[PDB]
């Protein structure tokens, strides 16, 4: 699929929010464990995302996500545009989290430890850390 | 230089703390508004620059930015060494950030407006986010 494509949802743990971003054509993610699932939150990761990555279209499981009007401007002034109407990864990426947990004592830092081992992994034969720059740099 | 390159300082604004990592190859930078100057949110920020790209040394301007155990542990898992002993951009960075602003409530969106600015922004002639994405891509 084409590069620009990202999934973004939250999921829940400990009582704390993750916020889970996929490059779709890549199976590379970012994460970020937030205060609560807030607007203004995810208004700030779009922003940061945008800044690093050719984002064009982001997807969600839950529209209503996106409803707020931080969230609209920011897509806004990025240029971005979501899609009104990737689970083997926050599968995996809750079992990395699992492996990790004991290890770290807070969830943010096992989350991240997480995402450095997801994006690391080689899968045949790239890493999904490997495959975005690959995909994004041949795009250029 | 070497692709593996980082370098990582804070500076201040309006009593808050941004933390700035620079890609010294190709000039492209994250940054982040922290609460204030900890080793905790630093090690936070290096353990996601570690998933994300290939880092393999970071450079500071303030040693003693990173002394605590929590720094340390994190370089460890990550694998990221220091050199125990780029200023166009800290410079270019808040000159960007205050033209940017007013058009934002918050520090934090301004920082990320002028990131996203800084990373697209054609010198000649690619972007920096263009750059690192091409350097890393092809160091592979
Ligand atoms: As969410
Ligand atoms: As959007
Ligand atoms: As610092
Ligand atoms: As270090």
């Amino acid at each position: 699929c084409s590069p620009g494509i990202w999934q973004l949802d939250c999921t829940h743990l400990e009582g704390k929010v993750i916020l889970v971003a996929v490059h779709v054509a890549s199976g590379y993610i970012e994460a970020e464990v937030i205060p609560a699932e807030t607007g203004q939150e995810t208004a700030y990761f779009l922003l940061k995302l945008a800044g690093r990555w050719p984002v064009k279209t982001v997807h969600t499981d839950n529209g209503s996500n996106f409803t707020s009007t931080t969230v609209k401007t920011a897509c806004w002034w990025a240029g971005i545009k979501q899609e009104f109407g990737i689970e083997s990864m926050n599968k995996e990426l809750k079992k990395i989290i699992g492996q990790v947990r004991d290890q770290a004592e807070h969830l943010q830092t096992a989350v991240q430890m997480a995402v450095f081992i997801h994006n690391k992994k080689r899968k045949g034969g790239y890493s999904a850390g490997e495959r975005i720059v690959d995909i994004i740099a041949t795009d250029i």
